[PDB]
């Protein structure tokens, strides 16, 4: 009855503190949240983090054969009632998928899928699925073999994961730094979901950071 529990639906991310504006309805320096930031302009608050995105890639890439067993049975009785290379999905919008460095698009090593109602094969020469909406995701993962699956960005798809509960694990990079933000990650009931993994910190050029990780109980 939980499908995030059985398609192994997770979602990753990370978020900065919000640099303040002296003009403007939405100023909030008692936030209840200091780590929010998503995104700025189309891209990142912070433009570039190695630690991020070496935990990133490290995550969103490993897979363990010794466990897809007891995956595949738990998929094919829900099912009920390809040889292919064991591989993590990532899905994102289509602002994401644009931002990609070239050389790293499609990513490397994962299968990835992109939301988006617009694009189409015919202008996209990289191998990636495109889906209309998340339900067709649900579709598209009831018949494919992966690991796991990771959500990767943007706000709405990471929204409409959550409200839809759909998410069994979340992620979550706390970058200790203010920067400017125009997109934020959005707000669920912090009850169901109990932190699991406490990270020490670590340093990005005198940036500190942690790594958290939720599960829903
Ligand atoms: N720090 C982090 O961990 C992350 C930061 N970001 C940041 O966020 C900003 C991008 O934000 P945003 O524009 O929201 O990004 P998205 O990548 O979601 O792009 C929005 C577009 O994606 C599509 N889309 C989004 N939700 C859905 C949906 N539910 N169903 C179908 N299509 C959907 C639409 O495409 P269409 O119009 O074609 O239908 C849409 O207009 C950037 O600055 C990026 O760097 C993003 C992810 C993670
Ligand atoms: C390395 C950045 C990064 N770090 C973390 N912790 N989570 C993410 N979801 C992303 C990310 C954002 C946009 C794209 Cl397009 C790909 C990955």
């Amino acid at each position: 009855e939980n499908l995030s529990d059985v398609f192994d639906i997770y979602a990753i991310c990370a978020c900065c503190k919000v640099a303040p504006t002296s003009e403007g309805t939405k100023n909030e320096p008692f936030s209840p949240r200091t780590f929010r930031g998503l995104g700025n302009k189309g891209t990142l608050p912070w433009k570039c983090n190695s630690v991020d995105m070496k935990y990133f890639r490290s995550v969103t890439t490993y897979v363990d054969e010794s466990k897809y067993e007891k995956l595949k049975w738990k998929r094919e009785r829900y099912l009920r009632m390809n040889a292919d290379k064991l591989q993590n999905v990532v899905v994102m919008g289509r602002s994401n998928w644009e931002s990609i460095p070239k050389q790293y698009k499609p990513l490397p090593n994962r299968i990835n899928v992109v939301l988006s109602k617009t694009l189409t094969k015919e202008d996209v020469k990289e191998k990636v699925f495109i889906i209309d909406s998340i339900d067709d995701l649900l579709l598209l993962l009831k018949k494919l073999k992966y690991y796991k699956c990771f959500i990767i960005g943007g706000a709405q798809v990471y929204r409409e994961c959550l409200s839809r509960n759909l998410i069994k694990q979340i992620y979550f990079t706390r970058i200790n730094g203010a920067y400017p933000c125009d997109v934020f990650f959005p707000e669920f009931d912090e009850s169901e979901f109990r932190v699991t993994s406490v990270s020490e910190v670590y340093n990005s050029k005198g940036t500190t950071l942690d790594f958290l990780v939720y599960s829903k109980v």
